[PDB]
């Protein structure tokens, strides 16, 4: 990937917080300098600071010392001393999300949103294409148990991303696919759907879009997507269907129908049916993206969780 433009330490403002420190390890894993601080140490800040990240503990406005952008959670706050330095020094300020999004740039980009499941989604799709031997990038909310870290640089074109919907910040990702699990009521639940399909509209025109056609309130929306649909669900008319499910403990059963494919049976190594659907999710974008049956059964068989 290309370097960006005089670009060389980057200090995370409450890199502590959630989805800041998967971004500064995958930055870090590409030869950025990376710098953080945060309210309290942690056992986030203490592992940081062991693979090398300093990290400065209360916002003392030196802590930006060298830094050449910072970044922020959601918005900037000039009450902020790191933030309010960085503006008066003319540093640029970027959110979360828009980091993230630069991670994408240059990449084959899979964002993976929805109300609920969006980790575990993402989990399942990164093991499937690590098991495909496709050394995805991945960047996860909640740490991959089978290896230890929440995020990861990769040395092919894929990341695979969770894509957070509160504040819009998944807006900010450019993707070449994209996930949508569910949209949950419990703004206005109006705005929200809206935020859906703009997110959406930020596919390329011929980029896909993997969504649960059993949830009524994205088949509600699938008419102003104007992108590649497939939907999957355990409905009839979906796309990719699973058929005689079988809840075993602590496991499940199923078979898995697609379009131009023989059916599949699979077995995934967590409970619940929602699982299920998010394995189904993460079967859609592998089938387009190439995996082969094998890949996809050993990445749910062994599934080792999300922690
Ligand atoms: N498809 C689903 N539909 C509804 N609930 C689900 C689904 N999948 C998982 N869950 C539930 O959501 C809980 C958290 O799952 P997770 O995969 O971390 O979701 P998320 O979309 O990443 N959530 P958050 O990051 O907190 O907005 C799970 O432990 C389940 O209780
Ligand atoms: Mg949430
Ligand atoms: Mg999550």
């Amino acid at each position: 990937h290309h370097h960006m433009r005089r670009i060389k330490h980057i200090h995370f403002v409450g890199i502590g917080g959630a989805g800041m420190c998967g971004i500064a390890e995958v930055l870090a894993n590409q030869g950025y300098k990376i710098s953080g601080s945060d309210i309290k140490a942690s056992k986030t800040t203490q592992q940081l600071e062991e693979n090398g990240i300093k990290v400065y503990i209360g916002h003392e406005a030196e802590n930006i010392k060298n830094a050449n952008v910072l970044v922020v959670s959601t918005a900037i706050d000039p009450e902020n001393p790191e933030v309010k330095a960085a503006i008066e020094q003319r540093i640029p300020i970027v959110r979360r999300a828009e980091m993230l999004g630069e991670l994408m740039r240059y990449r084959h980009g899979i964002a993976v949103a929805g109300t609920h499941g969006k980790t575990t989604t993402t989990s399942l799709l990164t093991t499937m294409l690590a098991e495909e031997n496709l050394d995805p990038t991945y960047v996860i909310g909640g740490l991959l148990n089978s290896t230890g870290v929440n995020a990861a640089l990769g040395e092919s074109r894929f990341i695979v991303a969770e894509a957070d919907e509160s504040d819009a910040s998944f807006l900010y990702l450019q993707p070449m696919a994209a996930i949508v699990t569910n949209i949950d009521a419990d703004g206005s639940f109006d705005k929200l759907k809206d935020t859906f399909v703009q997110f959406l509209h930020n596919l390329p025109f011929y980029g896909l879009a993997v969504v649960c056609g059993d949830d009524a309130n994205i088949r509600e929306i699938l008419p102003r997507v104007g992108r590649p649909v497939i939907t999957y669900g355990f409905n009839e008319d979906n796309d990719i269907r699973a058929i005689d499910v079988e809840q075993d403990g602590m496991r499940s059963h199923f078979t898995v129908l697609r379009k131009g494919r023989e059916p599949l049976r699979l077995t995934i190594n967590q409970p619940g049916l929602h699982n299920v659907l998010n394995a189904l999710a993460a079967i859609g974008v592998a089938t387009d993206e190439g995996v082969s049956d094998e890949a996809i059964s050993r990445a749910l068989k062994g599934f080792s969780g999300v922690g």
